[PDB]
């Protein structure tokens, strides 16, 4: 009933006690897995009542007085308002754990230290622009990245939603065009065209930063431009290729996600946008040389003189290594935080060696876990994980539109 | 139905098929555990029924008189003797549909296209050997490869079975050395050590091809050497690194798993080995590079001169792209039939979409079907999968020692 974890490089075994306190079910029956996918009052009471629980077993304060008083309140609270309100302590732990917990995050050797913004007494989406630099500023740290999260109001009855439109507070626009394709990031083309709607006139670049758009409960949203110091860039170049920098590639430092729903002993925070930095294959494989993406891996190996008409001369394998070592030079010659894939496994490792001391597993998505690139190169590939939904948790949340 | 998404393209199919998925899986509700490598004459009936229609509608003669009298046959002789005895025909199209629905095989497109040898009047380990012998011969064909399974007696009460101890027809030693290490293949220690055990004088080299331990019913395993020019073989060299040649690897052209049971309409193979062509990622990536086998990653890095110090030069990546292009090189070289993981996730693309339009799905292990190297640069990478388990089927059995 505990499953067993088998480490096939060393051939070490580890039972998976942790994932009996999943709280929520997955997607998968004993008749069909689905791991694969990428979308897989009392009620309230009971979560938050859990997680209580779990802040005081986690100060070693279990049982004790301030357990009891606490408990009360949130249930005086509850009856009174339909709500609760967490200390800022409890909001500090819980955002952690959230991180901590998150089956998908390869950094999560780095879940003890998180920089929490207490936004919960914003109003009006100026306010929450004037949040977002503070945490732009903070998190950037003239390169030397720090990992931060800002919360904004919990969701409540009756009233609306704080909601970061934008995905992740730096995009690159993508615009179509009557010969159909996109210009910029394909990925960014709904809302591109949503910041137009609302007031943005576009740019005509490939990397054209996108402005915000950010709503304030029942209003429609509002939108604000970056200060463009506040957007620390890399421009990318290659240590030998030197015809790479002309290929006008840049990519941003921070990365800073909007669009998830942060959930906390049964509230719910549709906006609390967290950034940490970079691993350099989300940039250098996925976001440049992903199909959908920029689609750049032709365009480098046509520059490099590759025989681009056989798939057996290996040359995509040869683009994409290196356009990755093109984004680890650059992002070291800008003194701008950024982990390659073979170190952040290697933490990831160490983490699931702390977390099976200190809770007897670790929620793991082998999928997103082993890099795109070199998979089996990485130590997480010959790793065997269970994967299972723990709460305080990062969610997926419907888009505002 | 799952609802299963290619994020390349943006299709969307349901994977209907799932639904007659006969045995259960590992994952859960709760967990998922689809990274794991290893996760009464009633049942006999319904499996037999099941297979039979299974057949019949291959054929288009579904609910025809010659499906009924198959089926009443059927069922009168494994009411009479408790089991019953496959048409050839029948032993033909089931072990078609084992390999179809092998869910980690990336090779699928290939089918249809497999040469059945029906060995199961075979009686004795020696004509077992003549059996695999004449497997290898026709398999190999000077290497212009060609798909083959041959399947011995099936298990029946009163009788052990046929087993071929080895996990392929064609392995490399590993020879423990005492210093804990091992030289030549670290897969093969177990296998290595039961030949010397049962007699074969053993070599020292890094590619000594072992025997063969083949199991007749009720009988020790019996040693038996392969004739060499029966045991095509390919050596490695670089087309620009001219040193390569001097690393003195070597692989084995013909990939002949041994080691799985097939089952077809609830009878059982415990022998039946197949054997079709490698593609590249196995030799060069895992075979050559993963820690726990040869390794020499580290070593063809020094000698192509890269910075071994530090992860962020990517020399590891760039030393596994060239021993891979060495591998698909040298066999290309010696006119050896191989895939590279770009066509061979291409044409698995094609065989998902064949199987959606046919069946309505097709259980697959992304995990597996996803190449160890440049992942997110196949197109299996971005495509959404369902897995479960059909019957026929190859599966894992236990070691008959
Ligand atoms: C500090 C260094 C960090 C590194 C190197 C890192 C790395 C990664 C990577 C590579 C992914 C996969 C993303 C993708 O492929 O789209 C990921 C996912 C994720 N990360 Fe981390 N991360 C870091 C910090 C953080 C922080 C501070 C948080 C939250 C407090 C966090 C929460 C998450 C979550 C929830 C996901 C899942 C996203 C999803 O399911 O789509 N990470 N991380
Ligand atoms: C025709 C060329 C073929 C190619 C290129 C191919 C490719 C592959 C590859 C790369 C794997 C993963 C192996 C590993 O990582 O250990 C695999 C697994 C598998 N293949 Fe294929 N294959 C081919 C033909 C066949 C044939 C002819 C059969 C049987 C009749 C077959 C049945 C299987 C099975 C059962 C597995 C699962 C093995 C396991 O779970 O350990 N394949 N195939
Ligand atoms: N290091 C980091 N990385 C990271 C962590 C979590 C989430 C993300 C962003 N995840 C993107 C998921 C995604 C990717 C592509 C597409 C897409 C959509 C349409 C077409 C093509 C692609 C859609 C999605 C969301 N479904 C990055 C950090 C971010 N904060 C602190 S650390
Ligand atoms: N193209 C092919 N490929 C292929 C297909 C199916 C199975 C295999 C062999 N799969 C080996 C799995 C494996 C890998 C490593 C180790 C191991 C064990 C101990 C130490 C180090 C490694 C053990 C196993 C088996 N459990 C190859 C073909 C084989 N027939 C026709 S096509
Ligand atoms: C279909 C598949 O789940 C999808 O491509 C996944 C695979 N693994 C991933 N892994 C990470 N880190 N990020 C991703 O977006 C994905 N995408
Ligand atoms: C732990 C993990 O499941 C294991 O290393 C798997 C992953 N994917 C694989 N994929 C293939 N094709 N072959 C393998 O042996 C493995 N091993
Ligand atoms: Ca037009
Ligand atoms: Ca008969
Ligand atoms: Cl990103
Ligand atoms: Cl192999
Ligand atoms: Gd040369
Ligand atoms: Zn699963």
């Amino acid at each position: 009933k505990f499953p067993r974890v088998k480490n096939w490089e060393v051939g070490s075994i580890t039972y998976d006690t942790l994932s009996a306190q999943a709280q929520q079910d997955g997607p998968c029956t004993p008749r069909r897995c689905l791991g694969s996918l990428v979308f897989p009052p009392e009620q309230l009471l009971s979560q938050a009542r859990d997680f209580i629980n779990q802040y005081y077993s986690s100060i070693k304060r279990s049982g004790s007085q301030a357990h009891e008083q606490r408990l009360q309140e949130v249930e005086a609270e509850v009856a009174a308002t339909g709500t609760y309100q967490l200390r800022e302590s409890e909001l500090v732990f819980g955002a952690k754990q959230a991180w901590r917990n998150a089956p998908r995050c390869v950094g999560r050797i780095q879940w003890g230290k998180l920089q929490v913004f207490d936004a919960r007494d914003c109003r009006s989406a100026q306010e929450m622009f004037t949040y977002i630099c503070n945490h732009i500023k903070y998190a950037t740290n003239r390169g030397n990245l720090r990992s931060a999260i800002t919360v904004f109001p919990q969701r409540c009855p009756g009233r609306g939603d704080f909601r970061i439109w934008n995905s992740q507070l730096v995009r690159y626009a993508g615009y179509r065009q009557q010969d159909g394709s996109v210009r910029g990031d394909p990925a960014n083309v709904e809302i591109t065209e949503l910041c137009i709607q609302h007031g943005w006139t576009p740019g005509n670049g490939r990397f054209d930063v996108l402005p915000l758009l950010l709503q304030a409960p029942d209003e429609p949203p509002e939108l604000f431009l970056l200060p463009p110091e506040l957007v620390l860039e890399v421009p990318l170049e290659h240590p030998t290729l030197e015809w790479f920098a002309a290929l006008g590639l840049r990519w941003y430092a921070l990365p800073a996600v909007s669009n998830m729903l942060l959930e906390i002993g049964g509230l719910e925070f549709p906006a609390a946008p967290f950034s940490g930095w970079y691993m350099s294959t989300e940039i250098g494989t996925r976001n440049l040389c992903d199909p959908h993406r920029y689609n750049i891996l032709e365009d480098v190996a046509v520059c490099m003189d590759l025989d681009t008409r056989t798939t057996s001369s290996l040359w995509k394998d040869k683009a994409a290594v290196e356009i990755n070592v093109a984004v680890l030079h650059s992002y070291q010659l800008a003194k701008v935080t950024i982990v390659d894939h073979h170190a952040a496994t290697a933490s990831f490792m160490k983490h699931l060696e702390n977390e099976q001391k200190a809770r007897g597993g670790c929620p793991a998505d082998w999928a997103w876990i082993v890099p795109p690139i070199s998979g089996s190169l990485t130590p997480v590939f010959h790793q065997e994980m269970v994967n299972y939904f723990l709460s305080p948790a990062f969610r997926y949340q419907p888009d505002p539109w």
